[PDB]
Parts: structure tokens; C-alpha cells; sequence
């Protein structure tokens, strides 16, 4: 196999992939929007597949939950599989006063509680950030679509039942538009392979007033999220 | 749903639960091992399986792969299902000299390089530690299989491709015996919720020396070391 | 005094002020490019002015050497002025393979080794990202004015004379295309107070090589950078 | 002499070794328990022992206080004199809710406050963890004593004076059933030795609820321990 | 220019300098104090200056706001300058109880949330210290003008705008007389060329109660620590 | 007892206190300095003294090896026998190129790789500070005797055995004098309690030439600090 992880043989992934936890989700993916659609991976449950949007080959895959966990797809899709953009398509919290439960998030960069980019930078603030051609195209999609966005940055945590004190103040403090598992452990991987990378969520949870989005205010969200990504990829 | 990732209503998880990351490797342990095994979730693929070993309920799921999906799936058995004692299941690496590969390794403590530990205990050291009897079940059942065992220290990384350097080199001094991705996010969990933790995996690579188990001896290694776990669930 | 660090009435300063770490390099910019200019500040010599550029408010001021010294006078810009908008204009070493001497960098976040981010927010990550809006709006600029640009990571240093070994490998493993010592200070703060940042420098050194700009190029190159930074703030 | 702090000669120690903190309670244990004791080592004060216990050799050793001091006679007693196992024995605190003044805990692993394991382990999280047969031999020679004991996890500070907030909460929250001194310093340099160590104590202190052991009581723990102890190492 | 932050050549500097935040307050001092006061620096406004004070040669310098602003100056002086003694003269506030505005503090070593000293150390704790004989200067001259003195720790921060919860009432505790942002940049750079440094500060204002200096207070106060610092250079 | 670790009664301890690491060392002091002595602890074997020097009460006693032992016995010192003044008379190892075995040094303040500063100072650096009176009478008293003396910044360490490249080189790039385990934990309690602290030292080893002193010049050296320890005391 090419990669302990992946079954899929180089070449078989387009030169873009958008990339959810939920292997399920990137089926759904696929079956709803990609053409031509082959399935390239299935090891470990972790749905890989090929397929076309808009005649432009396009690859979606599940990433499975945290950090440690898309580090190993995105490593290996960036090294083995030479793919020169990754786009994680995802849900959030938030915690802004003026984010609300059904917003789309454009992420421009990532904190997080995890250790994984003070190991790559001597210990350093190592900022994880999403690649500014990525970021403007999910924008000028959005905008040629007519769907609000939020812009900004989101934070990567390692701990989903978090029980940490003061936490989600400090991030409504700085305007944290997104509280999520996975995107401050991909955009450094895409730096190291000078490769590109950007994340785009819909807010299904405010964290401080508790309101949460309905099965129907998620799916008109996931319509618009899942859109604009694709939209953008035509662009990259 | 009873949790965000998990389908199964409460009480479909047996007190004891086997774990390990493939999720497709938990369905072969329920369909060889388990008597009257039924498929209890299968959220983001995560298949997990309730059944019977020798009498006595026993359930097997997947956990992903590292740390953050680890803590996510065992917080929700220990909090919701009300599971007391996890054992997870899985292959390591080694770097210790006297380690081989197809080795059989029953885990004491787990050191890591997450941050996971630190934020429990206000910034200290927190050993992520093995529950005893655990410990003590899986040994006095490889005893009475007659299949010999290394019982020490495993490493838990949050990074799979690793390129730090000496890591490996210092793992071996102090005799490291296993190095994985999710024990040391598992023991503390289990700590907090009053109830108990242990791993047992088998060598695959050595990564000093770099033998590496066929398939063949991966299969044999592993029908082993699970049949050690299951026979450490009856006396827990 | 309005501040201990500013002479300035409140008002005096424009909604957009553009910042620079030599006062006398401030009041060159005053002098060669607003109209009806007026020195609004002269505390500690840090000389501030509020003019216009092609009809539209624009102040321009000193913030000195280092991320306290852009924090102090900073802060009191966005607190007690209620300006909107900080542009940083300055030069930069890089150590990228792939940026030269002359180019222009337009920041999107800047990493550092500061402990001031880590303070805001428990101790974790925190990236000091610039503004959307604002780094657009200097691409934009920048492109009408046919003058190339690099976009991408600075990273923010508290030590001018380093003497750190395996620091500039890193920064260029991880194609950081700025290095310099402010802009990690100035983002967060602007977050705090619900406004605007952004950050462009012109590239006098490369660490690596050892490439130097010579006194002709550092002109030609501060003149392409003031006029993508005044031209920017025509549209924020 | 053989080591600044111990004019024994190679050979005086036999391969166990107990020690403890106080060098009068050695000499205590080496009077009343050991058979045709010598005194090997008086410098600093810190009395050691050897003589045998029902016929097999054992020598008995103080340690004085907190991990720097504990480390500086292990170390020697590994490294110049050969040691293969050191038991240690003494008293703790604790903070478990279900653990009382009296009771005899058998040490699996030790967290600390200390540095000296992340500064071997590259910075990382170190386990500082007791060898299995170790364990297994102390709480197998309570149960041919009809003594119960509490097996599981110690905290070894570096102030005994503590003034901290919210530690013992968190103790006591992922159930650690002693605090201590030394234990975190002693099993990473039997690791490192490739030898072997564990650590057995009694509780003196509730530090949550305030009950104390009367001197009386303080006797008898010591002497249920010390057998416990003493039966372990005919064991091993 | 000798440096890019210094147009002086070598030799324009005395061994002795006195450096202050402000340079418009060291333009003050080489007027009010100096004889045959030459200007010898105005890059980036940081006016220099040198002279003689009763005989002996001596400069006066300011030095920006900040730890890495004062780190250029003072490797500058040092290094290039071949400067052997720097005095720092200042303005600071007091937490201690014992601590009252107009008070003048002679600093025998300063504490930092910085992180220039760990990077310095290995990561470790490297106290910022004050060289004794300046020190001693300091409080003999005191002494001689019947000034009384208060000689003790400072506290140098990053962060002039703090937010920090905690901090102050630490502080008190452990008697910190004084708290200013640079101090602790200056004494290791001092150790690094194998020079001298010392710092002495009136207090402005007190961080606790709120007492502050009126007009007339700052002048005699600063007249005072002017006074003492210069007849100290003269035992130097 | 008064305390756990001494059985001295409160007043049984003069206001003054000499301390060494090694009860025997002070037993030694007692013996052939102190008139009218008696013995006042004997607890753990840390032997204590109290008699007089030239008409003035002094004491002298052991501390043990390493900040946690020095903590508890000085913590209770200033606590509970409400002594004012601590002087450690010590022995040492050097780094700096300009000292040398034989030599006396007085310590101004001690960098520490132990956790026990930050651990006070809300983990911001806590410079280890010896009190000036204490300095100043220590100086003083060897330019009366006719001693010279290095005056400067220790080192304590928690490791003796070290295993760490680049430390020594360090230490003696920014001059420290003197190398030892104590003083950095003794000087911030001191502070804590509003009392007084010191640390004087000779040189035994050169950590870097690896030269040692003979056993003449490590008597010269102790008579030597010893009485310029001795009539410091009483100038305090």
C-alpha cells in the first residue's frame, strides 16, 4: 500500500481535496455533488474518493477527529499523493458575541491547545494560517453566491469535553469566530510541503448562550458551506 | 442521540469494552470473538458491537486514531454508558533493545509529548497510569497462555511522522517499551470518572533496527494478544 | 496629557493611521505625502501627523523598536483615539528560499517569541493574524499598481541580534517570508478592541543568502510600499 | 572515597536496597529487622546498612528530603554500587476521598512539580513509573499478611510548604492516593539503569479532611509497612 | 552609520553612560548636568549625548520603551561602543506596602514575564542581576546626599497596559520595590560582555493604593536620583 | 516538636543562622567557632547548634542537599522560630574563567532549573535575590579580613549527576561564579517571610578546566569564608 492509512495509489487524488471528519459526510460529498466519482480509499472506514465538479477533478475525503489524526491524511496526501491544496470543509462552535448558530466561518488562521507547532518552531508562536489564495477564493465565492460570511480566526482544541476555566471568554474576548478540533494541525503541514491549505465551518453550537441549530437551519447551512467550497475549488 | 458521536442508547455497551483505533478491526474482533454480537453504533464509522465472551457481556468499538479521538469516544463510554473498564487493544512500534518485533507489550504508564495531561493538573507532571488489576488480568493471562510478555512504559505521540530529533534515542534510554498514539489520553479519563483503564498491544516495527512483522506474524501476534484481553474480561 | 506616551487631543488622530517604527521616518511620510498635515504628537519624540491622502483622513506615527513599544502606543490608538484601522509599514529580513531583497510582503499573521499572546489566552496559542479586509486591500493596491508581492507569515522577534542556531532553518522550512519585531504585538490588540490591523514590509536582507539591498533599492522599495499602503487605505 | 557522598566500597550494598528519608529511621529498620547489620556509610549523616533479612541479603539507607537529594544517592546506588532494586518506604499524605489516615499505598507511578523528567524526556511528559514485579511483590506480601492496601498514583512535590490553590482538588479529582517527596525522581533513574524500583507508604495526613495519625498510629502503619516491605524482597 | 541604530563612531562613547526611556529627558540631563555636552546620536530620535561631569567623561543616552528596544541600545554601546558601565535611570511604580511615591529605588536584580533570559539559559531561570559594585555606588551616594534609599527587586514587563489578575498582589508578597519594563533586558547583556549595569528608579505612582507624584514631586525626585546616579559614576 | 522536622523549641534558634548542607559540617562550625554551644536539633540527624560569636548569639545547622530540603528546614526557620537572618556557608563548583578553586564567593542572586520561582510568580521569572544588607556585610567583612572575594550570580541545580550538553558553557558566557543545589530556593522565601538571606561559598572544582582543590586550600578557603561569614554576623 502507499501509505499504512490509504489504499488510494498515487495519482488517484486530484490536485485539490476538501476534507471532513466524517467519513460519511465526505460520501455524501461525493454522491451529491462530484461527478465521475470513484472511491479511492476505505481503509480504516476513512472514505476517500475522485470525482469531477464542474468538469475540474476534485477529491473528498474524512480526516476522522483531532489533530493527530489529520495530520497523518494531510501528511500523506501532500507527500505521497502530491496534492497542492486541501480545503477542510467542517461544523463549529463559537463563542463571538456577533457570530450566530448558522453562520459559514472562513478561517484565516488557527490557535490551539495543542503542542504540534511549538514542536516545529523551537518552541516558539508558530501561527497556523490558512493560505491567503484559498482564503480569498472561499470569500469571492461566497460573495458571487450571496452568502454572508464570517471572516477570522478559529481555535483548535485537543479536549471536545473541555472543562477549562475562563477559556471561552478569553477566546470572545480576541473574536475567535470558530471553535473546532482540526485546522491548526493542517496549515502548518501544507507550509512545510509549500503547499496550500484553508478551512471554511458553519457554527452549529454558540458555546455561551447554548443555542444550537435545528437538523433543517444545519442542512441549509452545510448547502451553503459545502457550495461555496466548491465554487472556490474552480478558482484554485 | 445519547452523544454527539455515538448512536447506542444507554445500557447498549457491556461494562467492559475493548478498543482499538480501526474501527474495521473492531468489527473482526466482534464477528471471530464475540457470541451474539449486535452492531451498536456506527456514527463517523465508528462501528462498535455488544455481544458475549464466554458468558459474560463484553463490547468492542473503535477509537480513531490519537489522542483527542480517544478521549472523545472513552469520555462518553465512562460518562454516559457508564462503562468501568477499557482496554485498549492495538499495535506499537518499540525502540528498546530488548523489544522485538511480534513482542506482546502490557502497558504500566504512557508518557507523550500532548498537552492534554499538563491542563488536568495545572500544569504538572500527571503520569497517565494503567489501572492495576487491569494490569495484573492481562499478565496472569498470557501467563496461563503461555505467551510471553514485556510489561512497561509506552509513548503516546501526537505526531505519526515524526521528525524530531533524538526522541527515539532518549524513548530507549529509559526503556520505553511501546510507542503509540492513545494510551496516555485514555488513563486519565478513566481516573476521573472513578473507574478502569488499561492497554496491551503487539510490536509491528522496531524502529531502531527496523525488523518489521510480516503479515503473516502480525496476524499470529495479533490472535494472540486478543485473546489475552479476552481472557483478562473474565476476571474483571 | 490624553496618555502618558501622547500629546494628542482626542480626535486629532484619523480613523486610519498608518505606523512605522522610526518617527523620523513618520514625519518623511507626512511630509512627502499627506496634505494639510498637521504633528499631532511629539511625546518621547515619537512623532505622530493627521493629514489627508487624496481627500481621506490619514494620520501616520512612530511606534518604536519592539512588540511593548508598539503595544503601548497602539493600545492608546484604539482605546482612547478610537482609530479603526492600523496599517504597519516597515522593512523586514526574510529567510525564504523563494523572497528576495526588494520584495514586498504583505503579513497575514506573524508568529513570535514573545510571551505577550501566550498571556491572553491561558497560556495556549494564540496567532496574531492581521485583518482580512486589510490584507486585501493591500493585494488590491499592490496589483493596480503592477508592483509584485509575496503574502504570507512574519515571524515577530523580541532579540534584533540573535544568537539562536536552528532558528532560520525553521522559519524557511516553514516559508515564514518576514522576519522583524512588531507586528505579532500590534494584531492582538487591535482584536481586543474590535478593530483592524495589517501589516507591509519591504524586504532590505536575506538571512540566508546574505543578499543585501543596496541604499537605491532600499529607496525604490520603501516608495513602492508607502504608495500600496496609501492607495490601500483610499478603500478601508 | 567511591562517591562524594557515600564511603561504602563497591560490594558493601547488597543488590536490594530499602531506603527511606530520615537516616535514624534506617538505622531503626537495620536494627530491628535486619540480621548481622553494618554500618557502611555515615557521610552527611546519611546512615546505610547491610546485613540480611530471613538469610538473604538486604542493605537499608537514608535518602534525606525531596527529589535532588533522592536522585544524588540513587544515582550512586545504581550506577557505583550496583544495585538492582531499591524499595522505597515511608509516609505520605493524601487527598483520595476514599483513602484514610493509616491505610498502606502501593506506589504504581508518580506525578510531580519537579523539571528533572521533562529535562530527560526532550521536554515531554515522563512518566515516573514503578517496576511491575515491584508492585506486584508488595501488594502480593500484603495479602500473605492480610494487610489492605490502595495501589495506585503519588504526587512527588518539591515543597512540602505548599501555598498553592486548587492542587488538591485536582489530586483528588483523577484519585492520586499519596503525596510525597520522592518518588517522581527515583523510577526514571532505575529506568535508566535498566534496574528497578517502587515506593510503599503510609498515610499520615488527610490534607482535604485534617484527620492525623496519633504517634501510636504512626508506629503501627510503620510496622505493617516495613513487613510488607521486608516479605517483598525475599520475593525479588 | 556605526549602527543601524547609532550614527556615533567608536570613541564617541564614555565608559560610563546613563540611559533613560525618553530621549527628550536625556537631551534634559546632558543640558542640566553635563559639561561641554556634545550631541552624538539622533537616529530614530534616540538622542545620545556625551560629556563630562566633574572631570570624568560621561554619556547619556535614551533608550526606548521596552526590553527589545533597550536590548539594541545597550548590545550597541557595549559591543560596539565598548562601553563598560550603563546606569539606568528611570520612573517606575511600587506594589509594595512599604513602598511610597517619591521614594527612590536602587535595583539589585528584576524578574520578567519576558522570555529573552529562558532563551538565554536553556530554557531556564536566569535572574536579571544587578552588578554589585554599581549597585553599592548607588546607595553610597545616597547615603553622602542624605537620600534615603530603598534597595531591592524589580519587576520589568513586557506589557505596560496590564490585564493580568493576581499579579500586583505577588508581587507585594514577596517585596518587589519596584515595577518598569526594562531593566531585567539590560543586566544579561551587561554579563554577556563581561560589563557592568545597575538601574535606579523613582517611584511615580503606587500600582495598589493609587497615590501618584504631583509636578513638584517628579522634579525634585528625579533631581534626587539624577544626582545620586552621577556622583555614583564618579566611583566608577 | 515545634515542627516535623525539628525539635528545637521557639527561641531555642538565634535571629541569626548560619546553614551548610552538611550536619557534620555544621556540627564542625559549632565546635571550633561557636562558644557557650549546645546541640538544639538532632531530628533526621540535621544537626543544629546554638551558641555565640564574640558575645552574640549565632546558630548553625545542616540543611540538606537540594531547594526542597533547604525549603522545609528555612521555611520553618523564619516561620516558626522567627529567625531574621539566614547566611549558607557552602561549597561549590565554578564556571567562570576568571575564577578559580580556592576562591570566595558571594552570592547576589541564583538562576535555578528547578520549578519552585515560577511556581510563586504566577510562572514569570522570580530572580532568586540575596538580600543587600546581607551582600553588603558579607563584602565588607572580607575587605576587613583582608579575603578577596568574587561577587556575583550562582546557579542551583536539582540534578548533580547532569546529563545537560551546553549548560556549563552557558553559565559561563554570561559569568556566573558559582554552581551549587540551595540557594536559589532559600533567597525567595526570605522574601516571603520580610526577612533576610545570603549565600557565601568556596570553590572546589572548576566545572570546565576540571581543576580541584587540594585538601590544604579547601581548609585555607573554608577558615577563610567561615570568618568573614562569622563577622558579618555581627554587623547584622
Amino acid at each position: 500500500m502507499a501509505t499504512p492509512h490509504n489504499s488510494a495509489k498515487v495519482g488517484d487524488f486530484a490536485e485539490t481535496v476538501l476534507m471532513c471528519g466524517d467519513p460519511l459526510r465526505a460520501k455524501l460529498i461525493a454522491d451529491n455533488y462530484l461527478e465521475n466519482a470513484k472511491q479511492v480509499n476505505s481503509v480504516r472506514g476513512m472514505l476517500g474518493f475522485t470525482g469531477t465538479y464542474k468538469g475540474k477533478p476534485l477529491s473528498v475525503m474524512g480526516h476522522g477527529m483531532g489533530i493527530p489524526s489529520i495530520s497523518i491524511y494531510a501528511e500523506e496526501l501532500y507527500n505521497v499523493y502530491k496534492v497542492k491544496t486541501i480545503i477542510r470543509v467542517g461544523t463549529c462552535g463559537t463563542v463571538d458575541p456577533n457570530v450566530h448558530v448558522r453562520d459559514v466561518c472562513i478561517v484565516t488562521a488557527s490557535g490551539t491547545d495543542s503542542n504540534v507547532n511549538r514542536m516545529r518552531l523551537l518552541g516558539h508562536d508558530f501561527p497556523a494560517t490558512a493560505n491567503f489564495e484559498v482564503v480569498s477564493a472561499l470569500v469571492e465565492s461566497a460573495k458571487a453566491l450571496n452568502i454572508p460570511t464570517q471572516v477570522g480566526k478559529a481555535y483548535s482544541t485537543d479536549i471536545f469535553y473541555s472543562k477549562e476555566q475562563g477559556l471561552n471568554e478569553a477566546l470572545a474576548q480576541y473574536h475567535f469566530i470558530a471553535v473546532e478540533m482540526e485546522s491548526a494541525g493542517l496549515f502548518p503541514i501544507a507550509d512545510y510541503y509549500g503547499a496550500r491549505a484553508g478551512c471554511i465551518c458553519t457554527v452549529s453550537d454558540h458555546i455561551i448562550t447554548h443555542e444550537s441549530a435545528t437538523p433543517e437551519e444545519r442542512q441549509t447551512s452545510f448547502q451553503n458551506m459545502i457550495k461555496i467550497a466548491l465554487e472556490a475549488t474552480l478558482k484554485l
